[PDB]
Parts: C-alpha cells; sequence; structure tokens
C-alpha cells in the first residue's frame, strides 16, 4: 500500500487531474474494478467505463483543496474540497479514498449534498 506521503501525493494528483478534466487519467488513477459510494444512496458506480461514463457526464468547472490531505497508515485519506461553477455557485465536498498495492484507487466515498451547496 501507498504511504502516507504517498497517498498524499495521490490524492493532490487527483485534484488537479479533476480540475484539468482529464477523463482518461482519472479513470487510470482507478482500480480497474474500483468502487465509488454514493452520497445519496444510489447504487455504487463499479468498474472503469461506468467511473467512466460518469466522469464523461460530469464534465466549467474549478476544483480546489480547502485544506490539507489527511493521510493514514493504511492506504487510504480524506480530503476537503470545493468545486466552484447562471450564477457563481460553490460545493463543499470530501472525499475518501482507499488504494491498493498498485498506488490506484480501489474505493471511493463522497461526502456532500444539497446543504453543501451556495448558489450566492
Amino acid at each position: 500500500l501507498p504511504t502516507a506521503q504517498e497517498v498524499q501525493g495521490l490524492m493532490a494528483r487527483f485534484i488537479e487531474l479533476v480540475d484539468v478534466g482529464d477523463i482518461e487519467a482519472i479513470v487510470q488513477m482507478y482500480a480497474d474494478d474500483a468502487t465509488v459510494e454514493s452520497p445519496f444512496g444510489q447504487p455504487p458506480i463499479h468498474g472503469r467505463e461506468q467511473i467512466a461514463a460518469h466522469y464523461r457526464q460530469w464534465l466549467k468547472f474549478r476544483v480546489s483543496l480547502t485544506g490539507p490531505v489527511r493521510a493514514s497508515h493504511n492506504g487510504s485519506g480524506a480530503m476537503p474540497l470545493r468545486k466552484e461553477w447562471g450564477q457563481p455557485s460553490a460545493l463543499d465536498v470530501i472525499l475518501v479514498m482507499r488504494f491498493d498495492e498498485h498506488g490506484r484507487i480501489q474505493t471511493e466515498q463522497r461526502y456532500w449534498s444539497e446543504v453543501n451547496l451556495s448558489v450566492r
């Protein structure tokens, strides 16, 4: 499993990739059978093709870290971020990721809902 420093690096890079919107690079950071859990109790997204399709649908956007990555010794980490984007809207999110032996995202948990949305 990646160390804590490696997890920090990985999750930072993930943010960069989402910010530029490089879908292929994003998808490759995920394990081939990765699972992305939904904060809405919808079915999880499973596997690179579904993850790709969802990132393609999902992607006019700015994503940034609002604070340091919190890395662990168990190959996982959590980070706070803000997504910004007709009005000036923001969404506050926390992402939790568990990585496999190859430094790829094995599982992802996403924390946010409408209460974290600000339309201003």
